[PDB]
């Protein structure tokens, strides 16, 4: 009804709208409309399971302000039916949680790859496996994979059909350097009907010989903001009188909660701290940090004759979402099934506060994270390393080209999490971290006197936080830089969205906050005066790294000899472009070598279908919190 619910009404009308094109045929969300963009993933009309959160977040959204939650219902029936692998899909058996996964390195340039599987090296017990299977009867992961190939662009199809849309594919596969100008796009379902005589495994793992497999990879922060966005729209149809039409898909999200815990242990079940990979193995907790680390994976043989499963050693601020972990742990319409579920997410909520508040920099914005897995091979922490629970300090968990944490989206996306657990719960800690963190935003974000506003872009670095003892120190040593600005408008909302759940929890708790109020109201109609157009909202973005297109050399083993499914020679001194040909018949091609040629730098109006649903849910929170 009001304006700002207006707002949500008129960007939900341009994303649901089918002459925009956000979705395709079967009801999927793209990344963005546009198909020439690279950054995650490397081509728009891919999808990852972050684009689904948001899909069901923005239906969330919906519901509260309309009343009609079947939009809430076929979002999650999509996202069910396509993103998470079906039985047929993973269709796991012979595992064996004493024995989880064999060992393999991580590596400082993807020249180093194959990665050599250890066999000696010992990896820990799984202590979720047994559990899950006696609570749902079921050996199916309920977990989104991060990566679909929508329109079968890339042609590995659906289980190696080469004709299917809605296809499971994995990149990143060779450490932390490799960037998304540097990998080889490979189905998650591998029968060597492409690449070279070993399909692409021999790509990145080395082993004495390979089987046709499956392997899924999930992105527990998408799962988490699916669960995120279930519990406010559990709370919200409740309050409507509607729980039970969407009491299924409560349970979907809790299910999802329960599958989730498998991000919370280490790649390989190692102890906490043990700092040698030779060391033995966990037993069963000792190996869990109770934080979202950076994926879960699990994989099979086609013929069901061995499985493996690992969590991951690498966690970063920018996945953790307490208001998940709070509605999985406390809120009895959400407890997931497992007789430890509710428990170990109890835990991680705690792990996950202290996580942030440890990382949080002398001025306010919050570090990168932790390893339990120094350079990817449980190695000797150098003197004088800052510690949280064993794990290592890492600026820039993951990924190094860029750093992790020099996009200051993480900031945006995280601590939007945290205002609304503390808007919720009051929780003192969350208080005292956002308070710090708001100051911060404060000091730098930019409203000009002409109407534009700029928000910063990039982030860098020094320093470390103290060692971890259970409560802050200030940090005196870690200290932030803005390196350069932008106009990015899905984290801008997101800013003023977390923003306004503080402000509307300082109201609740403490002394109002006007101030992070006005700031993020600002926001919001600064960008809604100047960037609307024809699809939704878009801010002019140049992309000088699209010279990488064709000067990004991917790297490929001298000798090694394959070919994805249009036809296109994988080799030594391929280009990015040379593997993925079919982008020469994009509508934008002409624009990126115009830019390319004159030696300036590509410009975009994109419509990221997360950002879009950011914009709308950011507009629609100032109406349900201060409306």
């Amino acid at each position: 009804l009001g304006e700002y619910g207006q707002r949500f009404m008129w960007l939900w009308n341009k994303i649901h709208d089918p002459a925009n094109g956000y979705f395709n045929q079967d009801g999927i969300p793209y990344h963005s409309v546009e198909t020439l963009i690279c950054e995650a993933p490397d081509y728009g009309h891919l999808t990852t399971s972050e684009a689904f959160s948001y899909y069901v977040w923005l239906e969330a959204v919906y519901g509260k302000l309309t009343g009609d939650w079947s939009k809430f219902k076929t979002a999650w029936d999509t996202l069910e039916k396509y993103m998470i692998p079906s039985a047929e899909d993973q269709p796991m058996r012979s595992y064996d949680p004493n024995k989880p996964a064999t060992y393999a390195g991580e590596w400082e340039t993807p020249d180093k790859y194959p990665s050599p599987l250890e066999f000696n090296v010992p990896v820990g017990k799984d202590p979720l496996h047994n559990e899950l299977v006696s609570t749902y009867g079921s050996t199916l992961m309920y977990g989104m994979h991060w990566l679909m190939d929508v329109d079968n662009w890339y042609g590995y199809g659906k289980r190696g059909d080469g004709v299917s849309r809605a296809s499971f594919i994995n990149t990143f596969q060779r450490g932390p350097e490799e960037s998304v100008w540097e990998t080889v796009p490979h189905p998650s379902w591998e029968e060597f009907k492409w690449g070279g005589p070993n399909g692409f495994l021999d790509l990145f793992i080395k082993d004495q010989n390979y089987s046709k497999q499956w392997r899924y990879t999930d992105a527990p922060d998408a799962d988490a903001r699916a669960i995120q966005a279930t519990y406010w729209a559990k709370v919200w149809a409740k309050e409507q009188g509607k729980f039970n039409e969407i009491s299924s898909y409560v349970a979907k999200a809790a299910k999802m909660g329960d599958y989730l815990r498998y991000a919370m242990f280490d790649k390989y079940f190692k102890p906490l701290g043990c700092q040698d990979k030779n060391a033995a193995g966990g037993t069963g907790y000792d190996s869990a940090h109770y934080l979202l680390s950076w994926y879960y994976a699990w994989g099979g043989a086609l013929d069901g004759a061995w499985s493996w499963k690992i969590g991951s050693s690498h966690v970063h601020f920018g996945y953790q979402n307490p208001m998940a972990a709070w509605a999985l742990a406390n809120d009895s319409d959400m407890k997931p099934k497992s007789p430890n579920g509710a428990s170990d997410w109890a835990k991680s909520l705690k792990r996950q506060i202290e996580f942030y508040r440890w990382l949080q920099s002398a001025e306010g914005a919050i570090a990168g994270g932790a390893t339990n897995s120094w350079n990817g091979r449980y190695e000797k922490y150098p003197a004088g390393t800052a510690t949280f629970y064993g794990m290592a300090y890492e600026p820039n968990p993951v990924y190094h080209d860029p750093g992790s944490n020099t996009w200051f989206g993480f900031q945006a996306w995280s601590m939007q999490r945290v205002a609304e657990y503390y808007y919720v719960t009051g929780d003192k800690d969350a208080g005292a971290l956002l308070e710090k963190w708001v100051s911060w935003v404060k000091s730098v974000v930019k409203l000009n006197s002409d109407g534009t506003f700029a928000i910063p872009s990039t982030l860098d670095w020094s320093g470390q936080p103290d060692t971890w003892n259970g409560a802050y120190t200030g940090n005196s040593n870690l200290h932030v830089k803005v390196v350069d600005y932008g106009t990015d408008l899905g984290i801008t909302a997101s800013l003023a969205n977390a923003l306004l759940y503080y402000s509307a929890g300082t109201k609740k708790y403490g002394v109002f906050d006007e101030g992070a109020k006005n700031l993020a109201k600002e926001l919001l109609d600064r960008m809604w005066k100047l960037y609307r157009d024809e699809k939704g909202l878009s801010a002019p973005e140049k992309r000088a790294d699209y010279k990488r297109f064709f000067e990004q050399e991917v790297y490929i083993p001298a000798g090694w000899i394959g070919k994805m499914p249009n036809g296109d020679v994988i080799k030594s001194g391929v280009k990015f472009i040379d593997i993925r040909s079919k982008y020469k018949q994009d509508p934008d091609w002409p624009k990126l070598e115009a830019a390319y040629k004159s030696g300036q730098a590509p410009e975009f109006r994109y419509h990221r279908f997360w950002a879009q649903c950011d914009i709308a849910i950011a507009n629609a929170t100032y109406e349900i919190l201060f409306g």
